């Protein structure tokens, strides 16, 4: 049943994170933890496909999609597995991360575990932009920090 | 069904390298590439259970063991699931990583996906120490480097 990861979020600015998933049995993965050293506003977050940190974020690829869909908000029919929208930083730089989704899980086919948590440089448009960058990445510009999920006690 | 996972190793001191693995089905793990700055010798060199980088190589916890063995060397029976025994870094430092594993895996009970890859200051006893300290780490000793074992394309 009860499943537990970690990631550390590092970048070569002054993002930093921790993050938790927890996910009881076939109940939703509830994902708490927080970001500092952020711009103050909203801030696109993702799970990417590969846990590769060979060429620091690049190498994680692109958004989790084991269907074949394009780029949403958590909560629209149409997303990627790993469309895990925005969190909101304050004026202190720091994001209290709270979600709760029922797409991604820690085990079975659309795992997260040994994939890249990603969080950017700007909003994500949730796939709502007029442009095709909105349909894939939902414009959230640059990786700021990533760190490969790992397995938690 | 070919799976495919990548570590870069990184530590507070000199040693760093980047691993590969890659398993064909339920197949052995073929495990490859390059560590440098360690001293020549033997190295300890396992798969521990937390993918859990909050307190550097510590917060990745004890040997992965999920059949609640004591510690050996990869041809042993009784052995841990991630003791991958010792690599051994020549004059320059430089060990050449070149190992095929039938316990650990990519996927299923046995993966490794989500853990940590760990090097060691010391040689791996293969648990055949006569302390009890062999029996759980072979006195492989401190841990050089590590990082969390990510799904690689
Ligand atoms: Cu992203
Ligand atoms: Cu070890
Ligand atoms: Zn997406
Ligand atoms: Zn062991």
């Amino acid at each position: 049943m009860e499943m537990k990861a970690v990631c550390v979020l590092k970048g070569q600015g002054p993002v930093e994170g921790t993050i938790h998933f927890v996910q009881k049995g076939s109940g939703p993965v509830v994902v708490s933890g927080t970001i500092t050293g952020l711009t103050e506003g909203e801030h696109g977050f993702h799970v990417h496909q590969f846990g590769d940190n060979t060429q620091g974020c690049t190498s994680a690829g692109p958004h989790f999609n084991p269907l074949s869909k394009k780029h949403g908000g958590p909560k629209d029919q149409e997303r990627h597995v790993g469309d895990l929208g925005n969190v909101t930083a304050g004026k202190d730089g720091v994001a209290i991360v709270s979600i709760e989704d029922s797409l991604i899980a820690l085990s079975g086919d659309y795992s997260i575990i040994g994939r890249t948590l990603v969080v950017h440089e700007k909003r994500d448009d949730l796939g709502k932009g007029d442009n095709e960058e909105s349909t894939q990445t939902g414009n959230a510009g640059s990786r700021l920090a990533c760190g490969v999920i790992g397995i938690a006690q």
